[PDB]
């Protein structure tokens, strides 16, 4: 249930620029284009990312590439950050995934801002950490997503991603039988 597949589920895949009802211009796998309202500005960022004139549309491969770069930036950020490192080092592979997910979502600066929750995680105070992180804006604004991540922190398993992966691949047809 690697990070790649974990974020894959979380972010989903969209080949065409989009923006949630209350979201920003995004594309592919949770790839944020800009906080600007103009479609143009988003497209610009995109082309800039793709290397061609996209007209707000990319291929699966393109998405892939972007995803990797995004995951790589997340990982990198965590490793070079004195606050995330120590924590990252202490986590199991599952939880490390949880942290990479937060970083991918809100950035290393933002994540590094979780002083207490971070310490708890480093102390293996799973529950405490879950309780704490539960009162964040992150959790507040992306409850569902955050719930899954947090859940991964307290258990250190993929339980929260259980029927999702099944669902996504050979799902809903087999899911019911």
């Amino acid at each position: 249930m690697n990070i790649f597949e974990m974020l894959r589920i979380d972010e989903g895949l969209r080949l065409k620029i989009y923006k949630d009802t209350e979201g920003y211009y995004t594309i592919g796998i949770g790839h944020l284009l800009t906080k600007s309202p103009s479609l143009n500005a988003a497209k610009s960022e995109l082309d800039k990312a793709i290397g061609r004139n996209t007209n707000g549309v990319i291929t699966k491969d393109e998405a892939e590439k972007l995803f990797n770069q995004d995951v790589d930036a997340a990982v990198r950020g965590i490793l070079r950050n004195a606050k995330l490192k120590p924590v990252y080092d202490s986590l199991d592979a599952v939880r490390r995934a949880a942290l990479i997910n937060m970083v991918f979502q809100m950035g290393e600066t933002g994540v590094a801002g979780f002083t207490n929750s971070l310490r708890m995680l480093q102390q293996k105070r799973w529950d405490e950490a879950a309780v704490n992180l539960a009162k964040s804006r992150w959790y507040n604004q992306t409850p569902n997503r955050a719930k899954r991540v947090i859940t991964t922190f307290r258990t250190g398993t993929w339980d929260a991603y259980k029927n999702l992966e099944t669902y996504y691949t050979i799902g809903i047809g087999h899911l019911l039988t």
